[PDB]
């Protein structure tokens, strides 16, 4: 499960005057903020955000940005944002720029469940006056979109039955799509892709692998390239073992010279009180080194510091 849990003994009015007092004057104590902000649900930040208001009078989130800068200042506004919202912000994000970050809308719309993909979508239309679709069609192009588009849709099948006929036939359409280098009848391939349930979809992979004598990653891998490539691969990780997926976005994120502080803020985030704990199992078995000691190595400071609660503890 998740590493951030719920406070026992909460009182958001005690919280609010401890942040208050931690950003009244000259400067900021940002330990003070980090130790209320990290050891809270973000259900109880929310609390938090309502009972600042209605005790001190003033806005949090206002005091936050004023008060914090940089990355760690990313860091705690991801952590006072509600859930949904935040992946409705991140996409948006993502697509306004002079180019997008297709590695996000990836990440977000391709792990994301169908109840998830439900409540983005409304949030999204509520919050920007368009359909999330609308925007995919206007900052992204060719099949990579219409993958996009497909998941975004959400509706990917969420019982666990196995029609056979369908499942070898599904088989055989991955493997003419592939023969076509992805390229052709993209309503075929994507409708197994997206709309399968998890169960049929993992048995579709075995059966492919005998169709081919190749596993569906290494055929992607070499008839596929860009942007399109890494959405089918995220497709097929996230159905065959999330959290490994997220632990590699993580590992490729401060993996080398640099870090990409925005994929790393995001992944630790939102999965923080979600599956933290078997992101680090995967981290550890597939890279041979804990999470932990990544970041530690690859950050600094107060922003360091939340990561690694957020993280929950060495392996
Ligand atoms: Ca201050
Ligand atoms: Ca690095």
């Amino acid at each position: 499960g998740g590493t951030v849990k719920a406070a026992s003994g909460f009182n958001a009015a005690e919280d609010a005057q401890t942040l208050r007092k931690a950003m009244k004057g000259l400067g900021t104590d940002e330990d003070a903020i980090i130790n209320v902000l990290a050891y809270r649900s973000t259900a109880q930040r929310q609390e938090i955000r309502t009972a600042y208001k209605t005790t001190i009078g003033r806005d949090l989130m206002d005091d936050l940005k004023s008060e914090l800068s940089g990355n760690f200042e990313q860091v705690i506004l991801g952590m006072m944002t509600p859930t949904v919202l935040y992946d409705v912000q991140e996409l948006r994000k993502a697509m306004k720029g002079a180019g997008t970050d297709e590695g996000c809308l990836i990440e977000i719309l391709a792990s994301r469940t169908p109840e998830e993909i439900r409540r983005i979508n409304q949030t999204y239309q509520l919050q920007y006056g368009r359909s999330l679709e609308d925007d995919i069609r206007s900052d992204t192009s060719f099949m990579f979109q219409r993958v996009l588009v497909s998941l975004s849709a959400g509706g990917r099948d969420e019982s666990n039955y196995l029609d056979d006929a369908l499942m070898r036939q599904d088989a055989q359409d991955l493997y003419e799509a592939g023969e076509k280098k992805w390229g052709t009848d993209e309503v075929k391939f994507l409708t197994v892709l997206c709309s399968r349930n998890r169960n049929h979809l993992l048995h579709v992979f075995d059966e492919y692998k005998r169709i081919a004598q190749k596993d569906i990653e290494q055929s992607i891998k070499s008839e596929t390239s860009g942007s399109f490539e890494d959405a089918l691969l995220a497709i097929v990780k996230c159905m065959r073992n999330k959290s490994a997926y997220f632990a590699e976005r993580l590992y490729k994120s401060m993996k080398g010279l640099g870090t990409d502080d925005d994929t790393l803020i995001r992944v630790m985030v939102s999965r923080a009180e979600i599956d933290m704990l078997d992101i680090r199992a995967n981290f550890k078995r597939l890279y041979g080194k804990s999470l932990y000691s990544f970041i530690k190595g690859d950050t600094s400071g107060d922003y360091r510091k939340v990561l690694l609660i957020l993280c929950g503890g060495d392996d």
